Formats: structure tokens, C-alpha cells, sequence
């Protein structure tokens, strides 16, 4: 018995956004949705109307799916995501990603607020993730495989499309701001990491730590949906500074890089258009 | 739907220990309960009478909650804890810690028998943990958050109160025995670690390995209950010696440090009184 | 309430293979079953007839249990195993191993196709595992303990019998092919590892990475069944080469070492006979 | 947590049948769907596309929802229903009925093949049910009440609208065929009734026995949706004749009254138009 | 695994009502709690504080347990009950009754608003039930038996104590009002009965119909707690009159007999004192 | 997903009773197993060894399956049955009956201790049931149908084979004792019926009341296994006498008819041999 939500959604969306085929799908984490406000002919569907979507329970995540145009590019934007720490398993974002795939999207632009594991990169920086290290228990596709979307086994090689990443770099040069690339390691949460664990993440070879990304991305790769991810650093990981960690700190510190983020995105979109 | 056990307990305890407000809550692991025998006006409530408490299934853990005085300090002492390996999830110790919090406790003194990851520290030593590395799958607060006790997100910074740890040090000098501080990393169990995994724990940066602590502590921090933890080393981790590992070895080797432990605790209590 | 499948099987097997007591139990992973074809007076029982056994859902795994003789040695051979990624928990192979134990087996010869974490060892090589690092969430015995088969706590010291491993070495010299020994680290799957994660496995101290072994082995040790494992390398781990990873690549690349494997096994059996 | 399927469907249907508001909703049981073939501008939606709908598992039930016009009357017709004996509880038809309600329907015309408990009425007869006796265990609304659709408690007085029943009578006179009215008693099934039980149904005061109706009707009344039901007798109840009972007998014997049924319906519709 | 709520409650109650042993336990249904207002030295415990108790969801049921004295008789009074139609099974009232038993109660005085099945007895009448006919699916003790409270099998002979019923009669003569005795048959609800079903209840031999009583009483008999029940008729069953059925009608019509009820109870208590 | 226990058992039984095909299957209720003691070459298999069988929890039911010969007739005899009141649903006896069917049995001889609903028939009498009235909630086949054993819908006409019943009559004449035939109505239990309910059973048209039979028989008919049932009356139903009901009374009163029962059975077997 496999979920059929992705299919339902496709029909439900057609009722609100008829004759529309998006190219890029976006996931806007905490306080990053200020982008969805600039979508042309934007139509908003609440997750409550889309079976399978992550009905929000966290701040900085609304619970809407915005469809429209950005830089003359058809786009499906997710204001708010779903996390592992919500207690619904690594599959929380899957049907959602699977919807993007059916909608016709050709790429997933995954954004998220994170912490830095490199003293060199501080709060307010943007990082284009180039690979990840899962620390959450298990993976999204564990269980019976849904032949409809993907295969039993799949490679995560070049998960974070190297080619699209290259365009991200150009866009960054052009806009006068650094775009460092790093390995993202996922933490289950909902509590923050311990200083001890952060050092362990540094030793393991990580550059950025967050509580999401992984679920979505692995699901995306499984159904063969190209991925691109950019984290908005909001502080140094626990123990690398003197700053106290709070969700309030996260939401606030995501405003320093907000402008560069929108330029990076709107720039990327313009080159791919 | 959130558990209400903590609340039930508070009433249940009032029937056995009326007009009593404890300051320090204790968790006595395997063969460490010999301390609860010196509690003044000690009242004992079986876990079977306290909804949510870890009804024992392991040796060295009775299943009682002792309330009374120690060094003229009101105290609630847990003879026996609950583990992940019992198969009930990372939430096994939560309602319990949450009870301590409601009872009015101002600090959790968590004890546990562990293995050493440093050849320098051997069997019979006591270690004041200063941080930890979770290796168990997931965390205690994963799932809907209980606004009543804590917030969705919380910092583990200074989880093992640095100030209380300092007092622990004085007490140790005063009693003529070393109190080394180390990072505790948790293992799921119930099988012991592999030599290979132990080396991995050394590389990750750990000093002590055990099958508990983490669940309790993270729950404690969530509901804002200061923590203090001391492990009683009972052997070197797998592969760092010639000694064979067994639960029988654990219970037995926890008798070498038993006296120093009681002195350390009874000393700590006297300074905080 | 404990599973009784192991017991049922013993009776069910007696109906197909009467008055037969195997000494060595074998687990043949993907495309490794070509060995079971040389079993003398071979009797085949489908897993569908054996309660608890892993009814296959993966390629390279049939779903049969072959009983007979090999080098004049009574043998119970499992064509096809069960994995964590199937979504049934770390206990998926337990009843099976527990059956071997009851059958009277004196040792488990576990085989499996894996990836190499050492550039020195490449595709087509055989590796005798000498220990492992679990990365899957949790362990097989987590939960109530079945006193019938083992104890609550058990040591994984010398899990991969060092003495049997020594015989494996002789057999390898004698047959003119290398038999390197390494630490096997398990990955949950079903997706393959990320380059980033592989490096992390190298740092953690691993030599071979695969999606099985661990479950079986830990279960084996719990009920006190000596273990021996040999992985057939089918490629370098993700990111250590230019080769693309697929299940098709795995099945195909397990044919280069197939002959040496059979000779190693048939040789081992002859020395223990 | 209440089901939201009814809502989803409304959107899903809008995609296939835009700007359409049905007045009468129909439920076509076994071999009664031959009516849905005469629907003007008929649009067909498979239950597989409508969350909550009874995806068929029984013969004589397709799994489609047909929308269109009949006698110039907007109509939503259910080809195939869901039963208790399927093992999903008395709530199996609820979301479906609740969908009719939201769609805007003003009445439910429930049809079903049944057995007669009166020797006077035989195979091929049509019966307009005037009340029912539930024999299935429990009722559809047992559980938390969904304030959205109805109240905690509701009256089943005049469940089978007496006024609409009167029109049914006229239509019957006009078409030259009897339309006897009777009490329908529900049996759980899936096995047929015992002669003994049938006599018990006669004693209890029943006129027609079937394995459905009840669930739908009670759900209908709860969300305040007027009901009308007509059973197509396909044989005498067990023990009142010499005929053997089978599903094959049911499907076949529903062809004797098929023409009168269509005339009765198409006639009813014309008077209400 | 058996529920331990009854035991917890006993301790929880001791905290609010110390050194108190009730003789009669009362269950006050809809709008019948006006009695609990005359309890001497009344102490009120919310069901939210008593594990196992039916936290209300229905009107006319508060969610409190009142303990005190009535006619100088120690009494434990339940303001509000739990029903089957709530969706929690026939066991919904058990732990509650089991609590009464442990508390030391010697009898259960069960009250409830019902419908009359006899035209002779109308709205406002009181009926002392003398036996019952269960129509709800299953029974409270179905499942593993709790040796602590009762036996696997138990007789319902003289369930409604014939001797106590006799005292009820005297009290009724003495107060100048009739107290007819009748058989109570239970209906699952939450919808009201159909006229058809009511006739069926008359044929089956019932005198009063309601949606409760049965669960409580059978539970009581199981743990050997003498029972006494009195229904307050609030209308004729469906189809025996012209009155419309609603919960509003029930609550309102329970005020005509309210005074006689209190006199009957307060009178009964005085004779047993 | 359908149960495969029946199949497992067939193999498990072959190990204990090789080359044996039974003709009659027997179900011995409470204190009726004294028959299984006269089975020739009797082999006994504990239910603990037969997956799906009702591991006993009730007195008068051992938990064994005896296979052998009786009157030179191959026979599979069930010492002890499973009931609804055990809390495992109406399917509790199914796999068992389904095993009889596969074993090759040509008929089920169902016995059980019951109560009489006719004053004419008293304690110690034997009754050949000729039909039944189910009062338990639901039926055994409710749910997905197992095409392997039966069809979705099946007739209960002549459930209690009329022809075999005729032989039962002869055997009874021949042995000088009455064999009255009656309709058996099932009660859920585990509590006994109320006087009120018994009268209701008389009105409904029943002659014997018990807590079993129904589940087994309906399952038998579904997989097309001819049925024969005989109840051993152990008392009058509640309220038709002065005798108190207890399980102790049941076991004891089943000794008056024990001899006639064995003669009736051993006689029946001889005529069918
Ligand atoms: O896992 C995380 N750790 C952090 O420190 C952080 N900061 C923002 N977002 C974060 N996520
Ligand atoms: O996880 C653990 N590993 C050990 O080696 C040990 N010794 C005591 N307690 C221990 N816990
Ligand atoms: O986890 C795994 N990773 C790999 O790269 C591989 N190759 C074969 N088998 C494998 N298992
Ligand atoms: O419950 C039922 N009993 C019958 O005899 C019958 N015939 C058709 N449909 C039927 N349903
Ligand atoms: O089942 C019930 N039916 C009724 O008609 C009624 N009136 C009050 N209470 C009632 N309960
Ligand atoms: O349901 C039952 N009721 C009885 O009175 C009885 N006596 C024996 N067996 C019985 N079963």
C-alpha cells in the first residue's frame, strides 16, 4: 500500500493553478519566505488543502504552496518545510518532493537556515552545499520501494548538481559576495547540538550543520529530481563562539543574508531562464 | 495528546511524603543505590505506584523512588533508571525527569556506571562528565512539543552545569581522590561496543562510554532543570585491555569507587546545603 | 510475547530434511548463491514455508534455504538475506540466525557484497571482516530479551572469531590469492553512501562498507553462535573512483571474485571437516 | 484528528467537473450501474482518485463516480459502494456521503440488492424502505464527533423521507408496477444469513434484509442529507424457499427488476426536476 | 499488561480526601448532578486528575468526582459518565467502577436519563431497572481477565440487587410517587434509535432504552460490587409519540423528575444509613 | 497479507504424524476431552507448536491436538478451543478449522457445553444443533477474503449437515437416549447471560445458548467443510431455574452426559466408517 498524495495534489493544484508547469521548485525555511512575496501572478494553496504536505507546527514556516513566475520562470514555491524532529519519520518531506517531480519541475532549489562549523564562515554568510552527511536515524526510502517514483537502490553521487553549483558561483561573483561551498551534516534535533557533538561533526568532515535538507534531497534523488541547496548561516555551531543559541536567534540572524539570498536566487533563475 | 504522568505522580507522592519539597534529584544506576540507604526519614515508593516511571527489568535497578533528607538537604532519589535498549524509545526517562522538575528540584545529580575510553583512567575511577555525544538513534523531545514543560528548540550549552562541576572538583580535592572531567558518548546497546566502535568513539572525541545518561539529561535541559553527572568507571572500553565485559563485571567493579562516590556526593550536598 | 518462529522452523525442516544436523550455516547475498548449486543431496525449502525467514523482495536473493553436504560437511545454506532498508527493523535476520542455532550449527559463515574504503583493495577482492562499526539506527536485541536464546547484555569481543579467521588466511595462501582483513561499517541504505559519508567512514576507521552483516552477526553473538564473515568487494566506495554505483554494477562485479570465493569456502570447509 | 477527504474530493472533482452542482446523489450497488450509462455529459472519476471513497474489492461495484445530468437534473452517481464486511468499520461510506453533502446534493437516492423477508414479495420486486433495523456491530458516528458535519446526537426520525417516498409511490402507479414499502434490517455478512436468523429478523419486524444501506443512511442523516432508498429484491431470505443463495444469483436476479428500477428513478427525477 | 489506574486513583484521592471510606458510589448522568450540590464537606476532584476516569466530551457531564457525606453516609459521587459511543470501547467505565470497588464502596447507585418503551410510563417518570438487555457490540470484560478484580466468568443473576430494589419501593411509597420496575436495553448510539428498532426492543422484551448503564453494571458485577439503577425517563422511545428527540429535550425533560429523584435517593440513603 | 499458519501446521504435523490423513476433525470443549484418551496410536501436539491454534487460557481446554484412530477411523481431535471472549476477534478458530480442511478432513464434529433455553430439556441432555443465531459482534470472514480457502460470499444453508444429523438420530435410538435438535444462539460472554437476555433468546427462537460454536462453524462453511455439532447441556439458561451459574457448575454438570456423548460419537463414527 503506497501513498497516493502526490497524485491527488496534482489534481488539487490544477483547480487553483490551471495550465501551469513549473520548472524550479523551492523550499523556503525559516524567515526565508520573504521571497515568495515577489512571485508574479502568485497563487497560494494552504498545505491543509494538499494531502501529504507538512502542515506546519514550527515558527518561520507558514504552511502554503505558492505558484507563479519569477524572472519569467514558472515556479512552485514551498513556504515552510517539514522536519524529522516533528516525529513523523524521515519520510515527512517525500510526498512533497514527489509532488514537485510530478508537477514537472526540473530542479529543486533547497534553502535552509543553518549553523557554521568553520570559524572562517560566520553568521550572515551563504553556503552552497556540495554534499551531505546524514546523522538522522535511517533514511527516507527505507521500506517497500515505490516503483512509480524510483528504484530500490539509487546513487547519491552528484546529489547537489555540480553544474548548477557552478552557475551559483558565477551569480555570486557577479553580485559581489562570497559563496563558499560546504558539506552539510544533518542533526535530528529538536534540541541543538552539544559543543562536543559539533567538534565531532568537524572531525567527521562537516562544514555546515542543520536539522533538515537531508530528507528532502535524498527523496529528490530517488525520484530523479536534480538538486541545488544553499544554507543561510545564522550563527556558529555550538561551542565555536560566545553566542547563545535559540530559534529566536535563528529567525533574526537570517535577515543579514536575506538580501544576498534573493539576489543569488533571482540571479540564478535569470541565467537558467 | 500529551502524557500527564508527571502530574499524577506529584499527587501520588504527596500521599506518601506530605509537605516535602526536594532540592536535589538523584538517579542511582547499577549497584550505586547503596547511597539511598543513608537517607534520613526515608520513604520508599515503588515505580509500580508511579505512572511513567521505568518499572525495572534490569539488574542493579530496583524500581523505587526514595524521598528524604541527606546532609540536611531534602532529596528525591531514583533507585534504578530506564534505558533506551529496553525498547521504549528515547522518551523512557522523560516523565520521570519531568516529575523531578514539578516536585521542585533545583538540580539533577545523574550517576551511572560506564567504561573508560582513556587508558589513563581505569576501573574504579570517577568522572565528572562535562558534555556528551549522542549515538543513540534520535532524541527524547522528537515529536510534538509539550509547551507545559519546555520549548520546541532548546540549547544544550552548559548542559552539565560548569559551576556545579567546579564544586565537584573542590569536594574531590578535599577528599583526596581525583575527579577527571570527560565527554560522555552514549551507545544504544544492549550488546556492548565493538573494539572497532570504541576506537571510533575515541576518534570522535569521547572520554567515557555508557548506555544511558543522554536521555535523562536532554529531557532535563528541555524542562530547564540544571544537570550534574558523574560516571563510575567499571572497566576500560572494549579493546583497550585484556578484561572481558559482562554485566556481572560492571556490578562488581562499581564497588571499588563506591566509597569515594558517596563521599563526593555527601560532600557536594554539604557545600550546597 | 516472544516469537516462536525458530521453533516452528525446526519442525518444518525436519519434514523436508529428516535426521540432519548441520555444522556450518551460510548466508549467500547477491549473486553469491552459485555455491548452493554444489551442495550434495541438496534439499530446498522456500522462505515462504519457513516462518520468520526474510521472504525476498531484492534481486540476487531467491528466498530459499538449502540443506545438504559440502566437502562432506552437513550444511544449512541461506540463499538470500534480509536487510534493514526493507523497513522491518534491525530484527529482520534474527529468527533466521536463531534457527541456525537451534538446528545445531556450530558456526555462521556470513558472506556479502560490499564496497571498499581502501584504494589499495579494489573490485573483485575478498575481505575477511575482523570487526564492525554499526551505523544503522539501533541494534537487533533492543527490546525485551528472550532468555531462551541469550542474555540481556553480551560482549561483541571476538565477534568475528579470530581463530576461524586464521584458517581463512591459510586457505587463502594455499589457493594463491590475497585475503585482506578489515573493519566493516554498516550503512542503512537503501540509497548508496555519499562521497562525504564515505570519507567519514574512512575517518571513523572503516575498511569496508555495506548494507548488511551487522544485524545477523550481533544476533548470532547474542545466542552464542560463532561468526565468520567474508565480503566480496564489488567497487570502491562512493567518491574514491570514477565508477558509477548501481545494483546492476554490484551483481555484475561479484563475478570476478566468485571463483576465489568458492575455493576459499570449499577450502575452509575441508580444513574444518 | 478528523478526516479531510471530503474537502480534498471537492477540489479534485472541480478539476474534472467544473462549475457543476448536483442535486441528487446516487449509490448504485451490484449490477445496478446500468443506469449511469444514460447520464448526459457524463464525466467519470475513479475512486482511486478520490480520497476516502471505497476502492472496490467486490463484484458488481466498479469504483467510479459519475457526474452529469439525468432528466435535466444535475447528478452525482456512485457506481459501487463500500461495505462493513470489507473490514474497515461502519465508517466505510461516511467520507463518501459527506462528499455528496459538500458537493451540494439535496438528497441521497440509495439503491441496493437485497433479500425479501415476506413470502408475498418475491425476486424481481422493488421495495421502498421506510425505516431500518441495524444488526451490524456499532454505528458510523461512534467516536469523536466532527462538528463540521453534524452534532454529537441526531434523530433518525423520518430517516427515509416520508415525503419523497410518497412521490416514489405516484411514479410507481404511473408506471404500472408495485412499490411495496418495508423495514430494512442490516446483516454484517460476508456470509449469508442462517435460516434461523432470518426467522429472527421476521420476528424482530423486518421486511427486507441486506448487507449495506445502514452505514450510508446513518451518515447521511448525521450531516443532514435527506434520504431515499429502494432495494431490488433478488431472492427470498434464507429458508423461505428452495433457491440456493450465491453472489452469482444476486447479480443475475437483479436484471428482472432493472427496467422498472430505471423507470422508477427516471420518473422520480422528472417529478422533482 | 493490565491497567493500574484504579490503584493510582486510590492514592490520588487520599491526597484530597484523607481518611475517608465511602459506602455508596453514585453515577450522575445528564443534568442529574444537581444532587452532588448537597454533599456535606464535599471535595471535588476533576477527572483530569484521575487516571482512567472518563474525561467528559458530552453535555450534562462535568468531569468531576465528588466525595463527602449525604444523610450522614460517606459517599463517592461521579458527576458525568463515559459512553460507548465515545469510541473507546465497552471498557470506558471499568477503571472507574473498579476504583469505587477499591475505595471500599458497598454498592453502586447508577442513574441515567432514558427513553420509555411503555406508553404507560411517560416523560418525567422514574424507573428502577431490574435487569438489562445488552445491544452494544461486545462486553466490558472481553479480553484477558484481570484476576485482581474478578474471575474469567461471572453470573449476572440478580445484577440489579433485588433486595435493594425492595427498599427503593418502600421509599417510593413513602414519598407518594410511582416507581415502576423495568428491563433496560442498551443502544450503542450516538444517533437515536429508529422507530423500527424501538418496536424491536419492545418485542425483545424491553421497558427502557438508553445509551449507557450496561458497561458500568457488568463491570461492577465482575469485581463483585452490588448494583442499583434508576433511570429518569425523558420521553417516549422513537415512534411511540409525536415528540421530537434531541439532547436538548433530554436535559430539559430530566427536570420534571429531578425532585422525586433526589427524594428517592436521599430516602434510600436514610434507610441504609 | 493473509495468514499462512494453516500451511505451516500441515508441515509441522507431518513431522509428528507422518502419512496420516484424518476423516473427521473434532473439537472438544470443557471437560469433554475424556474422549481423546481412547484414540488409537494417539499422537499429541501442543498448540504451542502449531501456529494459529488457540493457546488455551481457559479451564477445561488443554492446548493439544491429538491425532490417531477411533473406530478404525483416522481422526484429528482438538482438545480445547478458542473463544470470542478471549479478545482476539471472531477469527480465533479460523486458522484451526482451515488446518482441518487442508489435513483432508471430510467433516467437523463440533462439541460444546451449553445452557438450555427449553425447560423441557435439562442438565445432562445432549442436543444436536440444526442451525444457529449469531449474537456475537461481526463474523469470522469479515475483512479481505482469502481466495485460497473460500469465496467472498457463502451460504449457511444446511450448515449443520442434515444428512449427518439423521445418522446422529439413529445412533441415539440405538443407544437408548434422546437426541433433541435445536437452534444454537451464541453469546459473546465472558459474563453469563442475563435472565432478561435469555427470554429474549427464547423469543428470537433459540433452543440452546453458548459462547462458542458459531466462529468455528461459519469458518468451516466458508472453506467448504461439512459440519456436525452436538451440545452437552449443563444447566438451564439464566432465569429458567433456581440453579446458580458458574464455570465450576459447567465442568461438573458435563459429567452426567459424558457417557452418552462418547457412545453417540463412537456410534456415529462406526456408521460412517
Ligand atoms: O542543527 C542546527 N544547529 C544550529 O546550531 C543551527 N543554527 C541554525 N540552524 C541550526 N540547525
Ligand atoms: O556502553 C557501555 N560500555 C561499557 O563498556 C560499559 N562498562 C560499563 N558500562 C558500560 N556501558
Ligand atoms: O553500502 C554499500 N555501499 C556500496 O558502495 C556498495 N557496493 C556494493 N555493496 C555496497 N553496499
Ligand atoms: O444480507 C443479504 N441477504 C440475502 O439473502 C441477500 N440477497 C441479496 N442480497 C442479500 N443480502
Ligand atoms: O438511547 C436512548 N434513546 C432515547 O430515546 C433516549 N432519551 C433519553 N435518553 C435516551 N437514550
Ligand atoms: O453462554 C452460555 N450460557 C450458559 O448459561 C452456559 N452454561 C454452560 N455454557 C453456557 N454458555
Amino acid at each position: 500500500q503506497f501513498s497516493h498524495n502526490p497524485l491527488f495534489c496534482i489534481d488539487i493544484i490544477k483547480t487553483y493553478k490551471p495550465d501551469f508547469t513549473p520548472r524550479v521548485a523551492f523550499i523556503l525555511g525559516s524567515g526565508l519566505g520573504a521571497l515568495a512575496d515577489q512571485i508574479e501572478n502568485a497563487v497560494a494553496i494552504s498545505y491543509e488543502k494538499l494531502p501529504g504536505f507538512p502542515v506546519s507546527t514550527v515558527h518561520g514556516h507558514a504552511g502554503e504552496l505558492v505558484l507563479g513566475h519569477l524572472q519569467g520562470v514558472p515556479v512552485v514555491c514551498m513556504k515552510g518545510r517539514g522536519h524529522f524532529y516533528e516525529g513523523r519519520g524521515m519520510t515527512i518531506m517525500t510526498d512533497a518532493i514527489r509532488t514537485f517531480k510530478l508537477l514537472g519541475c526540473e530542479l529543486l532549489f533547497c534553502t535552509n537556515a543553518a549553523g557554521s562549523l568553520r570559524p572562517e564562515v560566520g553568521a550572515g554568510s551563504l553556503v552552497a552545499l556540495k554534499d551531505h552527511i546524514n546523522t538522522m536515524p535511517g533514511t527516507p526510502m527505507v521500506g517497500l520501494n515505490d516503483d512509480r517514483f524510483g528504484e530500490r537502490f539509487f546513487s547519491l553521487a552528484n546529489a547537489y548538481d555540480a553544474e548548477y553549483r557552478a552557475l551559483l558561483q558565477k551569480v555570486a561573483k557577479e553580485e559581489g559576495f562570497p559563496l563558499t561551498e560546504g558539506v552539510f551534516v544533518s542533526y535530528p534535533g529538536p534540541n541543538f547540538e552539544t559543543a562536543a557533538e559539533i567538534r565531532m561533526m568537524q572531525i567527521i568532515g562537516g562544514d555546515v550543520v542543520g536539522m533538515s535538507v537531508v530528507p528532502e534531497v535524498i527523496s529528490a534523488r530517488h525520484c530523479d529530481l536534480k538538486v541545488v541547496a544553499v544554507s543561510a548561516i545564522t550563527n556558529m555551531a555550538e561551542g565555536l563562539s560566545d553566542v547563545k543559541l535559540s530559534h529566536a536567534q535563528t529567525l533574526a540572524a537570517a535577515e543579514l543574508s536575506k538580501q544576498n539570498f534573493i539576489n543569488l536566487i533571482c540571479g540564478f533563475l535569470r541565467k537558467i531562464a
